[PDB]
C-alpha cells in the first residue's frame, strides 16, 4: 500500500487560531485525526468541547431543521469525507493534558470495557473511521500491560461493529507514540502492534524549556560532532521499534508544524535562559510565522534538522524548513516507513512553502498515498443528518 499522510485537527483551533475543518487541503491527506477527547474515571470517553465538536453552526447549517442533528467540526469533517473519499477521520483520545486520566480506567476490565464501548459509540455516532489513543505515557509495567489490554478492548469493540455491518467498512485503531527511549522501553510494543492499524510516532519535542542546552527538537539523526545539540533522534526510535518487532511500514513519522524556541543563547548546543514568547504559548512558534525578522536559518541536512537564530536577540527556534521536510520524506521512503504525520494542521504554510506539501511530493506525490476508501455509512447514528449521510 502507499504512504499515509496523517494530520491532527485540534478542537481548539476554531478559536484563536481561526482554523476550521473547511480549510484543510484534504487532497493532501489520507487521515485527519481530531484531538482531543477526554476520559472519565469510569472509562467513559467524552467530547472535550461540544461547542467546537458538535454544536456550532457553520455556514450551511440550518439553525432550525427537523431531526436530532450534529453540527460543529464533526459535521465539517464528515463533509470533508464525503468530498474526499480517500480521507479517513479518527477521534483522538488523550493528549498530554488528559493523559493523567488514562491509568485508573485502564487498570480494570470495567474501565477498559467502558472505554471501548463509549469510544465505539462516539465513532459510529459522529462519523469517524476509527479511534486514536494518545496516552502519554504508561508510566509503569502494569500500565503498559493495561495499554495492551485496552488496545485489545478497542480492537474487539470496533470489529464487533464491523461484524454487525459486513457490507460496510473495517475500522481503524491507532496510537500516538513515544520517540524517547525512557518511555517506549516500558511499552509492550510488539503485543500492542497486533491491534493497531499504524503508529504515529511523535518524533519531536526532543528539546524545549525543560532542558539546559538548546537542542534540535525533532532531528532525524544524532550529531556526532555536537552530541549536546541532539539529545534524541527519530532514527533511534524507529529502528528501536523495528528491533522490538513493529513493521516499519506501520510506523508513521511525526513531524511538527511548530518550532521550539530558546532565549539567551549563542546557538545550538549552548545554554539558554528562558524561551521567549510564542505564537500561542511561550517557547512554541507556528511554522507559518517562521522565519522571524533578523534571524538566519541554518539547515543541517545530514541529521535533517534546522533552526533560526537571531544573533542580536540571542534567540534560537528549532523548526523544520522545506529542505528538512524533504530530507524527512527521504527517510520515510528510504526506510519503507508508513508515511508522515503532522501536529498540527493550522501552523503550516501553504503553496510551495507547505511542509506537508513538500513531504507528499518527496513521497512521490498523492499517487503514492495509501488508497483506502473511507466510511460514509453510519446506520446506527443517533444523529439524523449524519445517519442520512448529510443531505441539505
Ligand atoms: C488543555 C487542552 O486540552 N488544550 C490546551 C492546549 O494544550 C495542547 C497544546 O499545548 C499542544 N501543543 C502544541 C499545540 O504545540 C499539545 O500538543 C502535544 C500533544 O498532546 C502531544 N500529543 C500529540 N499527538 C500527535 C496526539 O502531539 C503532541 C503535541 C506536542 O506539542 O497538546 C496540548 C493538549 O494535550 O494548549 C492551548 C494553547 O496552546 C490551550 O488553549 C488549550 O486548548
Amino acid at each position: 500500500g502507499g504512504f499515509r499522510s496523517v494530520v491532527y485537527f485540534v478542537n481548539w483551533a476554531i478559536y484563536g487560531r481561526g482554523h476550521n475543518p473547511q480549510d484543510l487541503k484534504a487532497d493532501q491527506f489520507t487521515h485527519i485525526l481530531y484531538a482531543f477527547a477526554n476520559i472519565r474515571p469510569s472509562g467513559e470517553v467524552y467530547l472535550s468541547d461540544t461547542w467546537a465538536d458538535t454544536d456550532k453552526h457553520y455556514p450551511g447549517d440550518k439553525w432550525d431543521e427537523p431531526g436530532n442533528n450534529v453540527y460543529g467540526c464533526i459535521k465539517q469533517m464528515y463533509l470533508l469525507k464525503k468530498n474526499n473519499r480517500n480521507l479517513k477521520t479518527l477521534l483522538s483520545i488523550g493528549g498530554w493534558t488528559y493523559s493523567p486520566n488514562f491509568k485508573t480506567p485502564a487498570s480494570t476490565e470495567e474501565g477498559r470495557k467502558k472505554f471501548a464501548d463509549t469510544s465505539l459509540k462516539l465513532m459510529k455516532d459522529l462519523g469517524f473511521d476509527g479511534i486514536d489513543i494518545d496516552w502519554e505515557y504508561p508510566e509503569d509495567e502494569k500500565q503498559a500491560n493495561d495499554f495492551v489490554l485496552l488496545l485489545k478492548a478497542c480492537r474487539e469493540a470496533l470489529d464487533a461493529y464491523s461484524a454487525k455491518h459486513p457490507n460496510g467498512k473495517k475500522f481503524l485503531l491507532t496510537i500516538a507514540s513515544p520517540a524517547g527511549p525512557q518511555n517506549y522501553n516500558k511499552l509492550k510494543l510488539a503485543e500492542m502492534d497486533k491491534y493497531l492499524d499504524f503508529w504515529n510516532l511523535m518524533a519531536y519535542d526532543f528539546s524545549g524549556s525543560w532542558d539546559k542546552v538548546s537542542g534540535h527538537m525533532s532531528n532525524v539523526f544524532p550529531s556526532t560532532t555536537k552530541p549536546e545539540s541532539t539529545p534524541f533522534s527519530s532514527d533511534k526510535a524507529v529502528k528501536d521499534y523495528i528491533k522490538a518487532g513493529v513493521p516499519a511500514n506501520k510506523i508513521v513519522l511525526g513531524m511538527p508544524l511548530y518550532g521550539r524556541a530558546f532565549a539567551s543563547t549563542d546557538g545550538i548546543g549552548t545554554s539558554f535562559n528562558g524561551v521567549g514568547g510564542g505564537s500561542w504559548e511561550n517557547g512554541v512558534w507556528d511554522y507559518k510565522d517562521m522565519p522571524q525578522q533578523g534571524a538566519q536559518v541554518t539547515e543541517l541536512e545530514d541529521i535533517a534538522a534546522s533552526y533560526s537564530y537571531d544573533k542580536n536577540k540571542r534567540y534560537l527556534i528549532s523548526y523544520d524548513t522545506v529542505k528538512i521536510a524533504g530530507k524527512k520524506a527521504e527517510y520515510i521512503t528510504k526506510n519503507g516507513m508508513g508515511g508522515g504525520m503532522w501536529w498540527e494542521s493550522s501552523s503550516d504554510k501553504t503553496g510551495n512553502e507547505s511542509l506537508v506539501g513538500t513531504v507528499v511530493n518527496g513521497l512521490g506525490g498523492t499517487g503514492k498515498l495509501e488508497q483506502r476508501e473511507n466510511e460514509l455509512s453510519y446506520p446506527e447514528s443517533v444523529y439524523d443528518n449524519l445517519k442520512n449521510g448529510m443531505p441539505s
